């Protein structure tokens, strides 16, 4: 039984605060919102429904202050937007200690580099920091205190800087979260972002529609034959930058098909998903910089063409007004600025 | 009085047609459509209607051979798809003499220039080839025989090949089309493409919409103000590709208003007309070949930026599996293949 830090209490907090407290592990929560944490402690435990995980769960602790949550943390989990991750390692950099785990969930593309570069900067001690690209649970909390659970991932990559290190930090985690599989490096991971493909494309194809507010089902009605087609044709770039690492990643066919379209239509899961309802979307934001951005600035580092993506990356800039190039991860925020393709695989083992 | 040649009978060649023969002047009619002149001549007439011009027209000939309409022609005015222009100039090429005066109405983005190299390489009589920006009429034909006129415009943009023939061209219709007025040279007229930047793009940020057939407003629910900034973007483009020739052509907001969005939201005339009901349309086909094309290859030339335009032509290129680079107008096509910024500027004089 050890000690978990449960960083971000949104949806995804919520579910694994209550998952672990149920499994009889010690766990700190934190999130940066008082008052969330205020309307927690009140209600005084974490209510989870649902198939996928039900039960009444005690944290042993809810605060707001970073510290207090990490420093006596055997294991920390960071359970935010990917966005917010350089401004958490800043913030915990003076709390961690040499022989932590820390897992980003997930790291969208370059979480766990981004994190390392960061810590390091900060003189923080080395520690072992992993990502996973998927997320496991499908919850939604209504409100403070509660989070209704669909299911809970069977199997999820995980991956860590540094890699020989992957096997000790499963064995850390692996009796309490058995479903985190090792896979070779932070590179598989992080080029299994499949939201990068998913997210960014579709609305932008349906920017008017989402800037009006005009309800639709994104995936049902959003994606139509030849969006999917498009889609496909910007997942093949980020392929082939996996494949330019040597590396097998899944398409997103695979990871749910002969089409995105069959596969996306074909999802029961996928009824009654709305698309956004205005341009202040994660599905830029986040999907943007955390995704298409580095797979940009990686292909261009191991000189694989991505014109697509560039296309939409730079069509999207515009149409929001925000330099992704410069906000988004680029080579340096990733701590691989000047590597060659076969310094980076080197920078991750 | 003369004799005019109407190469087209789809709305405005109805239009043409029936002004042209209610004011007095021989008409010969073609259209490549058998059928649809043999509709016509069962009528007897053009019935022309509404506001802008009302009258029972009767054309001297309708033919559906283009030499029998065009050989004995002292004017021809064609009126088709931008698209249509190169293939009408290869079919026509031997039955033209020196003395006739062309007019494409309109000529897109390098009609005329398209119009002449097909001309010279068919070995045809040196003639005077003129375009024009803007189309006279505002009408629909609900069948053949028949057209709806809202209006005529009072002034229009006229420029032709070679520059120095303008004032005889003018002299030529004048009595019968005064409304044509001579600008500098037909960079000018090419360069006003308003539809380049109001019709692909709009459309391509309604991409699903108009696959799915979702019935919507083009400019009144298509245009939201984010797409409206993004269209003067694009027009800005074209602006500084026309101040490179050291031309002042009209922005799109002067062609109609601060903004885009605010000239196109405040037109009644708009008010009633339905976007795209699938990708197989004139916004993208005619447009984009003739209007985004040209612009691209002409900015390469006199070396300034296109990176949105480029960014959308791609774009819709992928989107619709058409390579639109190769089949749209290339400075190839406008025979200017080679040609410094003021060589082209010589081309057209």
């Amino acid at each position: 039984s050890k000690t978990y830090a449960v960083l971000g209490l949104g949806n995804g907090g919520h579910a694994f605060a209550a998952y672990l407290a149920l499994k009889g592990q010690s766990v700190l929560a934190w999130d940066i919102d008082a008052q969330r944490i205020k309307e927690i402690q009140d209600r005084g435990a974490i209510i989870a429904e649902g198939p996928g995980l039900a039960g009444t769960a005690h944290p042993d602790l809810l605060t707001s202050d970073i510290g207090l949550a990490v420093k006596d943390a055997d294991v920390i989990l960071i359970v935010v937007p990917a966005i917010h991750h350089a401004s958490i390692a800043a913030n915990i950099a003076s709390y961690i200690s040499e022989g932590q785990l820390i897992i980003l969930n997930p790291g969208a593309t370059g979480g766990a580099l981004e994190f390392r570069k960061i810590l390091r900067e900060n003189g923080a001690p080395e520690v072992t920091i992993g990502e996973t690209s998927s997320m496991l649970f499908t919850c939604r909390s209504e409100r403070p205190g509660q989070v209704t659970v669909n299911a809970i991932k069977g199997a999820m990559d995980f991956a860590c800087l540094p890699a020989a290190k992957a096997g000790w930090a499963l064995e850390q985690i692996g009796s309490v979260l058995p479903q985190y599989v090792a896979v070779e490096n932070v590179l598989h991971t992080s080029l299994t972002n499949v939201n990068a493909v998913m997210h960014p494309l579709p609305t932008l194809l349906n920017a008017a529609r989402c800037e009006s507010g005009t309800p639709f089902q994104y995936y049902l009605e959003g994606i139509t034959p030849s969006v999917g087609s498009l889609a496909e044709k910007v997942d093949a770039e980020r392929i082939a930058i996996a494949k330019a690492f040597d590396l097998n990643v899944p398409s997103v066919c695979e990871w749910y098909p002969a089409t995105i379209y069959e596969a996306v239509q074909g999802n029961p899961a996928y009824r009654g998903i709305a698309g956004p309802i205005n341009l202040n979307t994660r599905y830029f934001f986040e999907d943007v910089s955390t995704g298409l951005v580095p797979l940009s600035e990686l292909g261009r580092a191991v000189n694989v063409p991505t014109p697509l993506i560039d296309a939409v990356l730079d069509l999207i800039s515009s149409l929001i007004d925000t330099d992704f190039r410069k906000e988004g991860r680029t080579l340096e925020k990733l701590g691989l600025s000047g590597l060659t393709a076969a310094g980076i695989r080197s920078a991750v083992e």
